[PDB]
């Protein structure tokens, strides 16, 4: 089997990006943040504190003839932003672009943070991480791409993601026609529970290209791509005005300015992210200072390779035995 989807921007940034994901019988079809650094499906229920539900779609499984309460399982989960969600677990019929997967846990939330209710436009997650990373309990529960994936045709998914446009979630399959060139594979470690590789290094615009093993995650849930620092100095250096703020929490730059591009490598192979794609616009609302898209990830303890990075590339996740990440142009 296979399965295909659009996925969508949730706003003019590329901020997050939904997929429409059928769950329960009748369907209801819920926009997902699909999370390639977290491992669990959750979403906005009729269980949910109604005060914290503010224009989500809900599942209501008490509507779905397949929706079963897994007995005595609770899910809490805290992301890296801080943000956080918790409840109670069903099984239930999902599918993702016409993939079928039967008794998934579907984690409905009785609780969510306020980002999660201030953000109308996503109904929940899904987790494709691995699945050593998933909150229920007392019996952790696999993620979507783990049940489907022996009945895929190839246990692969695929990630391209479009800079200020749509683009597509494959599973099962890889669209040969969907990138430029080949496709560069690389090894990961899972010891983590995540996509984690390591990037052989970096340019600067037109600079030269600094081999340098830099360690990270594939991060289809985080927006921006976090770096050491030592790397985004160098990048940010290279835009006139750029500073670090505190009080803003990251690097910023003057509105008026030209970005160069960043790259990064996979192997001998390289990416380039155009300079447009790291602009994030104004801090607030009509202000001439904007927020970077590159950012550093000292107080992380991991670099992330979120979508601003793998926007720029068709990736491919290999779920085989051993599994591998690949990076084309596109």
């Amino acid at each position: 089997s296979t399965g295909s989807a659009t996925t969508t921007p949730i706003d003019s940034l590329d901020d997050a990006y939904i997929t429409p994901v059928q769950i329960g019988t009748p369907a209801q079809t819920l926009n997902l943040d699909f999370d390639t650094g977290s491992s669990d499906l959750w979403v906005f229920s009729s269980e949910t504190t109604a005060s914290e539900v503010d224009g989500q779609t809900i599942y209501t499984p008490s509507k779905s003839t397949t929706a079963k309460l897994l007995s005595g399982a609770t899910w809490s989960i805290s992301y890296g932003d801080g943000s956080s969600s918790s409840g109670d677990v069903y099984t239930d019929t999902v599918s993702v672009g016409g993939l079928t997967v039967t008794g998934q846990a579907v984690e409905s939330a009785k609780k969510v943070s306020s980002s999660f209710t201030e953000d109308s436009t996503i109904d929940g997650l899904l987790g494709l991480a691995f699945s050593t990373l998933n909150t229920v309990s007392p019996t952790q529960q696999k993620t979507f791409f783990d049940n489907a994936k022996a009945s895929l045709d190839s246990p692969v998914f695929t990630a391209d993601l479009g800079y200020h446009a749509p683009g597509t979630y494959n599973f099962g399959f890889i669209d040969t026609t969907a990138y430029t060139g080949s496709i560069t594979y690389t090894a990961v470690s899972t010891k983590q529970g995540f996509w984690e590789w390591t990037s052989t290094g970096y340019a600067v615009g037109s600079g030269t290209f600094k081999s340098t093993s830099i360690d990270g995650i594939a991060d289809t849930g985080t927006t921006l791509l976090y770096l050491p620092a030592t790397v985004v100095s160098a990048y940010w250096a290279q835009v006139s005005g750029a500073k670090s703020s505190s009080s803003v929490g990251g690097y910023v730059f003057p509105c008026s300015a030209t970005l160069p591009s960043f790259t990064f490598g996979v192997g001998s192979a390289r990416i380039v992210i155009p300079g447009d794609y790291i602009d994030f616009g104004p801090i607030s609302t009509g202000s001439s200072s904007c927020f970077g898209g590159i950012q550093s990830s000292a107080g992380i303890g991991i670099n992330i390779f979120g979508d601003v990075a793998l926007k720029a590339a068709f990736v491919v996740f290999n779920g085989a035995t051993t599994p591998t990440l690949g990076f084309a142009s596109k």
